[PDB]
């Protein structure tokens, strides 16, 4: 795309702050800044760090239902984005972040940004970098915290080749896990058998 900004409406305004924007846009490339606007309720402005990062966040969230809303991504006409005048979300989180320097951002080598799976949303969520002794119960613990829907199913894979674990988690629809992503992205799991959490990596 043209620009490194794109627009997503759609928003559900007392469930999306800055963080869960990024916990579901940062799939997809480097997310650098997300300012929510107190002008257009549901709305926020995303600057990932190119255009080809743009463009594979409209083609794989364009159009997914979270919340009982479609949300719409689309490229913004803007070639950067500024904070504003920052005002408090209805969590009590800040309108704007910057996310540049973020450890969870997922793109910064071309190395490393080659290995991101890039899949359209569907009913189940890989994980990675989960504790090496991780359960379901785990894991629908977490949810419950969280406030967010249980997986029906987690698959824990047998076959792990560090002190971590990989697997699935599974919802009966698209909506649910896209809902979940948003929440549950970069939670950091208590590690038993182990000295320091783990921060959990989800991704289509
Ligand atoms: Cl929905
Ligand atoms: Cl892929
Ligand atoms: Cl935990
Ligand atoms: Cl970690």
């Amino acid at each position: 795309a043209d620009s490194p900004v794109l627009m997503v409406y759609g928003l559900d305004q007392s469930k999306m702050n800055c963080d869960r924007v990024f916990n579901v846009f940062c799939l997809y490339g480097n997310v650098e800044k997300v300012k929510f606007m107190k002008s257009k309720p549901g709305a926020a402005m995303v600057e990932m760090a190119d255009g080809y990062a743009v463009d594979r966040a409209i083609t794989h969230l364009n159009n997914n239902f979270m919340f009982g809303q479609k949300m719409n991504v689309c490229v913004s006409k803007q070639p950067a984005i500024m904070p504003g005048q920052s005002y408090g979300l209805e969590d009590g989180s800040c309108s704007y972040k910057d996310f540049s320097e973020s450890r969870n951002n997922r793109f910064s080598t071309p190395e490393q940004a080659a290995k991101n799976r890039i899949q359209h949303p569907s009913n189940v969520l890989h994980f990675f970098n989960a504790p090496l002794e991780v359960t379901e119960e785990n894991f629908f613990e977490i949810c419950d915290e969280l406030g967010v829907k249980r997986p029906t199913s987690v698959k824990v894979f047998s076959g792990k080749s560090e002190r971590s674990s990989s697997g699935l988690l599974e919802w009966d629809s698209k909506s649910d896990a896209l809902e979940t992503l948003g929440f549950l992205n970069h939670y950091q799991m208590k590690n038993p058998n182990g000295p320091y959490p783990y921060t959990l990596k989800l991704c289509f």
